[PDB]
Protein backbone atom coordinates (compact mmCIF):
# COMPACT_ATOMS: atom_id res chain seq x y z
CA UNK A 1 0.00 0.00 0.00
CA UNK A 2 0.70 3.55 -0.51
CA UNK A 3 0.96 6.45 1.81
CA UNK A 4 1.12 10.10 1.31
CA UNK A 5 3.24 11.62 4.01
CA UNK A 6 1.49 14.90 5.22
CA UNK A 7 3.98 17.24 4.01
CA UNK A 8 3.22 16.07 0.07
CA UNK A 9 -0.69 16.92 1.04
CA UNK A 10 0.21 20.20 2.74
CA UNK A 11 1.56 20.96 -0.50
CA UNK A 12 -1.18 20.02 -2.34
CA UNK A 13 0.67 17.71 -4.57
CA UNK A 14 -1.95 15.54 -5.04
CA UNK A 15 -4.40 18.14 -6.68
CA UNK A 16 -1.92 18.60 -9.49
CA UNK A 17 -1.41 15.04 -9.77
CA UNK A 18 -4.88 15.16 -10.41
CA UNK A 19 -4.69 17.71 -13.66
CA UNK A 20 -1.79 15.43 -15.10
CA UNK A 21 0.60 17.41 -13.77
CA UNK A 22 3.49 14.96 -11.90
CA UNK A 23 6.65 16.72 -13.47
CA UNK A 24 7.19 14.70 -16.42
CA UNK A 25 10.25 15.86 -18.92
CA UNK A 26 11.45 17.94 -15.71
CA UNK A 27 15.11 17.13 -14.98
CA UNK A 28 15.61 17.22 -11.37
CA UNK A 29 19.42 16.79 -9.98
CA UNK A 30 19.73 16.10 -6.30
CA UNK A 31 22.86 17.91 -4.98
CA UNK A 32 23.60 15.70 -2.06
CA UNK A 33 25.19 12.38 -0.28
CA UNK A 34 23.98 10.37 -3.46
CA UNK A 35 20.56 8.63 -3.95
CA UNK A 36 20.78 5.09 -3.28
CA UNK A 37 18.69 2.20 -5.62
CA UNK A 38 15.10 1.80 -4.10
CA UNK A 39 11.60 0.15 -5.56
CA UNK A 40 10.24 3.57 -5.04
CA UNK A 41 12.51 5.56 -7.14
CA UNK A 42 13.66 5.98 -10.66
CA UNK A 43 17.11 7.07 -10.88
CA UNK A 44 17.70 8.30 -14.54
CA UNK A 45 22.31 9.27 -13.92
CA UNK A 46 24.01 11.33 -12.03
CA UNK A 47 28.19 11.87 -11.18
CA UNK A 48 30.08 11.52 -7.76
CA UNK A 49 32.46 14.91 -7.38
CA UNK A 50 33.30 13.02 -3.96
CA UNK A 51 37.16 11.43 -4.03
CA UNK A 52 36.87 8.53 -2.72
CA UNK A 53 33.12 7.51 -3.51
CA UNK A 54 33.18 7.20 -7.26
CA UNK A 55 29.13 5.75 -6.99
CA UNK A 56 26.43 8.03 -6.85
CA UNK A 57 24.94 5.58 -4.32
CA UNK A 58 24.06 7.05 -1.06
CA UNK A 59 25.34 5.76 1.66
CA UNK A 60 24.38 8.56 4.09
CA UNK A 61 20.62 8.35 4.20
CA UNK A 62 19.50 12.33 3.35
CA UNK A 63 20.02 12.00 -0.27
CA UNK A 64 17.64 9.19 -0.55
CA UNK A 65 15.24 10.91 1.57
CA UNK A 66 15.17 13.98 -0.36
CA UNK A 67 15.13 12.30 -4.10
CA UNK A 68 11.94 10.58 -2.42
CA UNK A 69 10.37 13.79 -1.19
CA UNK A 70 10.48 15.05 -5.15
CA UNK A 71 9.68 12.06 -6.59
CA UNK A 72 8.91 8.52 -4.58
CA UNK A 73 6.94 6.71 -7.64
CA UNK A 74 3.31 7.02 -8.03
CA UNK A 75 2.65 3.23 -7.62
CA UNK A 76 1.40 0.73 -4.98
CA UNK A 77 3.99 0.67 -2.34
CA UNK A 78 5.98 3.46 0.13
CA UNK A 79 5.48 6.92 -0.36
CA UNK A 80 4.75 9.73 -3.28
CA UNK A 81 6.84 12.53 -3.90
CA UNK A 82 5.67 16.06 -5.30
CA UNK A 83 6.73 15.30 -8.62
CA UNK A 84 6.58 11.52 -8.76
CA UNK A 85 7.24 11.53 -12.45
CA UNK A 86 10.52 13.90 -12.67
CA UNK A 87 13.56 12.68 -14.22
CA UNK A 88 15.98 12.52 -11.12
CA UNK A 89 19.97 12.48 -10.96
CA UNK A 90 22.03 11.76 -8.43
CA UNK A 91 24.65 14.31 -8.12
CA UNK A 92 27.35 13.37 -5.35
CA UNK A 93 28.59 16.22 -3.70
CA UNK A 94 28.48 15.31 -0.03
CA UNK A 95 30.37 12.01 1.34
CA UNK A 96 28.87 9.19 3.38
CA UNK A 97 29.42 11.40 6.11
CA UNK A 98 27.14 14.08 5.12
CA UNK A 99 29.86 16.37 4.59
CA UNK A 100 31.63 17.76 1.41
CA UNK A 101 33.78 20.32 -0.03
CA UNK A 102 32.50 23.57 -1.42
CA UNK A 103 34.91 22.58 -4.67
CA UNK A 104 32.95 19.37 -5.12
CA UNK A 105 29.56 21.20 -4.68
CA UNK A 106 30.39 23.94 -7.35
CA UNK A 107 31.89 20.86 -9.54
CA UNK A 108 28.18 19.47 -8.85
CA UNK A 109 25.79 22.86 -9.89
CA UNK A 110 28.40 22.89 -12.89
CA UNK A 111 27.49 19.36 -13.96
CA UNK A 112 23.93 20.53 -13.39
CA UNK A 113 24.18 23.82 -15.75
CA UNK A 114 26.41 21.15 -18.53
CA UNK A 115 23.58 18.90 -18.23
CA UNK A 116 20.52 20.83 -18.82
CA UNK A 117 18.85 19.81 -15.78
CA UNK A 118 15.85 22.01 -15.29
CA UNK A 119 15.95 22.09 -11.26
CA UNK A 120 19.06 21.82 -8.82
CA UNK A 121 18.02 21.04 -5.28
CA UNK A 122 20.76 21.69 -2.76
CA UNK A 123 19.69 20.63 0.81
CA UNK A 124 23.04 21.72 2.40
CA UNK A 125 24.26 25.02 3.37
CA UNK A 126 27.01 26.98 5.14
CA UNK A 127 27.06 29.90 7.59
CA UNK A 128 29.50 31.19 5.57
CA UNK A 129 29.62 33.02 2.06
CA UNK A 130 32.01 31.44 -0.64
CA UNK A 131 33.30 33.05 -3.90
CA UNK A 132 33.76 29.67 -6.04
CA UNK A 133 30.19 28.72 -4.66
CA UNK A 134 28.39 31.69 -5.43
CA UNK A 135 29.92 32.10 -9.05
CA UNK A 136 28.50 28.07 -9.55
CA UNK A 137 25.26 29.37 -8.50
CA UNK A 138 25.23 32.00 -10.93
CA UNK A 139 26.55 29.61 -13.82
CA UNK A 140 23.88 27.07 -13.38
CA UNK A 141 21.46 30.11 -13.08
CA UNK A 142 22.61 31.60 -16.49
CA UNK A 143 22.13 28.17 -17.87
CA UNK A 144 18.58 27.64 -17.30
CA UNK A 145 18.72 25.79 -13.82
CA UNK A 146 16.48 26.99 -10.86
CA UNK A 147 18.67 26.47 -7.57
CA UNK A 148 16.80 25.32 -4.84
CA UNK A 149 18.45 25.61 -1.38
CA UNK A 150 17.55 25.01 2.27
CA UNK A 151 17.75 27.99 4.92
CA UNK A 152 19.72 26.05 7.57
CA UNK A 153 18.68 24.63 10.79
CA UNK A 154 20.41 26.66 13.36
CA UNK A 155 16.99 28.53 14.27
CA UNK A 156 19.17 31.89 13.88
CA UNK A 157 17.37 35.30 12.44
CA UNK A 158 19.49 35.54 9.43
CA UNK A 159 19.84 32.34 6.31
CA UNK A 160 23.00 29.95 4.93
CA UNK A 161 24.81 30.21 1.95
CA UNK A 162 24.15 29.62 -0.80
CA UNK A 163 20.27 30.33 -0.25
CA UNK A 164 21.72 33.61 1.30
CA UNK A 165 22.36 34.59 -2.35
CA UNK A 166 20.04 36.25 -4.94
CA UNK A 167 19.81 33.92 -7.49
CA UNK A 168 19.50 30.59 -5.11
CA UNK A 169 15.68 30.22 -4.12
CA UNK A 170 15.48 29.86 0.16
CA UNK A 171 13.22 27.29 1.53
CA UNK A 172 12.71 27.58 5.41
CA UNK A 173 10.73 24.18 7.10
CA UNK A 174 6.59 24.50 8.58
CA UNK A 175 5.27 22.09 11.38
CA UNK A 176 1.77 20.65 10.86
CA UNK A 177 0.30 24.00 12.61
CA UNK A 178 1.63 26.02 9.38
CA UNK A 179 4.10 27.95 12.20
CA UNK A 180 8.11 28.31 11.43
CA UNK A 181 9.89 25.01 12.91
CA UNK A 182 11.80 25.99 15.60
CA UNK A 183 15.23 25.46 13.92
CA UNK A 184 14.56 26.94 10.69
CA UNK A 185 16.76 29.86 10.07
CA UNK A 186 15.04 32.84 8.11
CA UNK A 187 14.94 36.72 7.64
CA UNK A 188 16.48 38.51 4.57
CA UNK A 189 16.94 36.14 1.36
CA UNK A 190 14.20 33.90 2.43
CA UNK A 191 12.00 32.91 -0.39
CA UNK A 192 9.30 30.29 0.51
CA UNK A 193 8.96 27.69 3.30
CA UNK A 194 7.40 23.96 3.10
CA UNK A 195 6.89 20.71 5.13
CA UNK A 196 10.35 20.26 7.24
CA UNK A 197 8.88 18.37 10.31
CA UNK A 198 8.67 13.99 10.64
CA UNK A 199 8.74 14.21 6.31
CA UNK A 200 8.84 10.32 5.88
CA UNK A 201 10.58 9.70 2.69
CA UNK A 202 12.48 6.84 0.73
CA UNK A 203 15.54 5.45 2.68
CA UNK A 204 18.73 3.55 2.05
CA UNK A 205 17.98 -0.20 2.48
CA UNK A 206 14.54 -0.23 0.87
CA UNK A 207 12.84 1.25 3.48
CA UNK A 208 11.40 4.62 4.68
CA UNK A 209 12.54 7.00 7.54
CA UNK A 210 11.33 10.58 9.30
CA UNK A 211 13.39 13.21 9.11
CA UNK A 212 13.34 16.62 10.48
CA UNK A 213 14.60 19.56 8.89
CA UNK A 214 15.07 22.78 6.06
CA UNK A 215 16.64 19.87 4.20
CA UNK A 216 13.65 17.57 4.39
CA UNK A 217 11.32 21.53 3.29
CA UNK A 218 13.15 22.15 -0.14
CA UNK A 219 12.58 19.24 -1.96
CA UNK A 220 8.81 19.80 -1.55
CA UNK A 221 9.83 23.26 -3.42
CA UNK A 222 12.35 21.39 -5.93
CA UNK A 223 9.36 19.23 -6.78
CA UNK A 224 6.56 21.64 -7.20
CA UNK A 225 9.17 23.71 -9.64
CA UNK A 226 9.21 20.80 -11.56
CA UNK A 227 4.83 20.63 -11.62
CA UNK A 228 5.02 24.48 -12.95
CA UNK A 229 7.99 23.71 -15.19
CA UNK A 230 5.86 20.63 -16.92
CA UNK A 231 2.44 23.21 -17.26
CA UNK A 232 4.47 26.23 -18.85
CA UNK A 233 7.29 24.26 -20.52
CA UNK A 234 8.78 27.52 -21.74
CA UNK A 235 8.82 29.26 -18.55
CA UNK A 236 12.44 30.50 -17.30
CA UNK A 237 14.08 29.32 -13.88
CA UNK A 238 12.87 33.15 -13.02
CA UNK A 239 9.60 32.69 -14.08
CA UNK A 240 9.06 29.60 -12.08
CA UNK A 241 10.72 31.13 -9.06
CA UNK A 242 8.25 34.25 -8.98
CA UNK A 243 5.23 31.95 -9.85
CA UNK A 244 5.42 29.44 -7.14
CA UNK A 245 6.23 32.68 -4.35
CA UNK A 246 3.32 34.15 -6.01
CA UNK A 247 1.01 31.60 -5.53
CA UNK A 248 2.47 30.48 -1.96
CA UNK A 249 -0.02 31.26 0.62
CA UNK A 250 0.98 33.74 3.41
CA UNK A 251 1.09 32.41 7.07
CA UNK A 252 2.29 35.66 8.41
CA UNK A 253 5.74 37.74 8.42
CA UNK A 254 7.48 37.19 5.12
CA UNK A 255 10.70 37.99 7.36
CA UNK A 256 9.94 34.18 8.87
CA UNK A 257 8.28 32.56 6.02
CA UNK A 258 9.53 34.57 3.26
CA UNK A 259 6.33 34.42 0.42
CA UNK A 260 4.59 32.03 2.64
CA UNK A 261 3.65 28.15 2.14
CA UNK A 262 4.59 26.49 -1.22
CA UNK A 263 0.79 25.69 -2.57
CA UNK A 264 1.20 23.25 -5.88
CA UNK A 265 -2.71 23.39 -6.56
CA UNK A 266 -2.42 27.08 -6.64
CA UNK A 267 1.01 27.33 -8.67
CA UNK A 268 -0.50 24.73 -11.72
CA UNK A 269 -4.28 26.15 -11.93
CA1 LIG B 1 5.22 4.90 -4.16
CA1 LIG C 1 17.71 33.84 -1.66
Amino acid sequence: AQSVPWGISRVQAPAAHNRGLTGSGVKVAVLDTGISTHPDLNIRGGASFVPGEPSTQDGNGHGTHVAGTIAALDNSIGVLGVAPSAELYAVKVLGASGSGAISSIAQGLEWAGNNGMHVANLSLGSPSPSATLEQAVNSATSRGVLVVAASGNSGAGSISYPARYANAMAVGATDQNNNRASFSQYGAGLDIVAPGVNVQSTYPGSTYASLNGTSMATPHVAGAAALVKQKNPSWSNVQIRNHLKNTATSLGSTNLYGSGLVNAEAATR
